């Protein structure tokens, strides 16, 4: 069993000083995946947006520490369910190699508590991808029950042949907020991936 | 408190099919060809792409195994080159998604092995498995399981509904979907079972 290497696999970039602290700019290393052109280029706390934040001693939103580290990854989309989805993307240096078995693990938070008269009831939905080029060989699309205020570990997996259509190619990773009900807010920590050949 | 829920022609026994490695190539009795990209014409013949039931009995030359459930399997096969779209069966239940509620929506998944005459069935296009309430995906399972050449495996998708789910009291729905990411292009699929229980 081998580490594949992922960029800020744990959102711990940047640095926040201040609990419950966070950043409305895509996290370094990352991508921000825009479908249907949901999260704009400029962004502030009421717009969508994405970036990292700090949960740490006493937040307000979970009732755990971060899975991993600081921090989490966060989306968060101000449009009506059903408008899209978006999320975040990286395109990894590893390359798709043949009877291999890619285990693909990241948790998933559903946010609980209020800011300011807002409710964080309520959770978009997931989706977990794994990608060699553009094609998402394996994916977990919201299978896991998340209660308020906690992460869970979704896992996905993908078994290479030797023939397989998408030998050589980049392998990437998404993780996308589904949209599909409001409180549309979600996070993800602690991305790791792993190949063994089978 | 384990309820099943029930699906029309579940495992694809409509209709019976009286010769081994046999199949129809119209849309099985109780569900409908979901084609988002227009792939599976209207009118098929064994030259297009198509999708139906096949008798998967004693002497096979296509699986190391039988059905996973009675004699047929449910079958959806692309002609068009990987890339080109999906494919493959839905069917709309009578239930309604319900509050606090854990659904779990099972399928075998089968990939079909050998050869016949130059025709290879080597290689395996991909599948996702969909639980749906109206047009929505509540949750699906997009090809995790490795399926060997000539077997079946069981898909587990799972979805649990809280109190004030934007969905409740839409339509179940279940898509059975080739994903068209390989070839051999054709994939089985067999024994729906869908089930409700309250959290
Ligand atoms: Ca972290
Ligand atoms: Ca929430
Ligand atoms: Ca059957
Ligand atoms: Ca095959």
């Amino acid at each position: 069993v081998v580490s594949i290497p992922i960029n800020n696999a744990g959102f711990e970039d940047p640095f926040i000083e201040v609990v419950d602290d966070y950043t409305v700019d895509t996290p370094p290393g990352w991508t921000t995946y825009n479908p249907n052109n949901l999260v704009p280029e400029k962004r502030t706390t009421w717009t969508s947006n994405n970036g990292v934040g700090y949960v740490g001693p006493g937040t307000q939103f979970y009732n755990q520490l971060a899975p991993e580290g600081r921090n989490i990854g966060y989306i968060y989309l101000a449009q009506k369910p059903g408008s899209g989805v978006a999320g975040f993307e990286q395109i990894l240096d590893a390359t798709l190699e043949p009877d291999t078995n890619y285990t693909l693990k990241v948790d998933v938070g559903n946010l609980a508590g209020t800011f300011k008269g807002l409710s964080f009831a309520g959770f978009p939905g997931y989706r977990v991808e794994l990608l060699a080029g553009d094609t998402v060989l394996a994916a977990d699309h919201n299978n896991l029950f998340i209660k308020e205020g906690e992460f869970k570990t979704s896992t996905v997996t993908y078994t290479s042949t030797a023939k397989d259509l998408h030998l050589g190619q980049k392998l990437g990773i998404r993780l996308v907020n589904l949209l599909q009900d409001k409180f549309s807010g979600l996070d993800f920590d602690n991305v790791r991936l792993t190949a063994e050949p089978t």
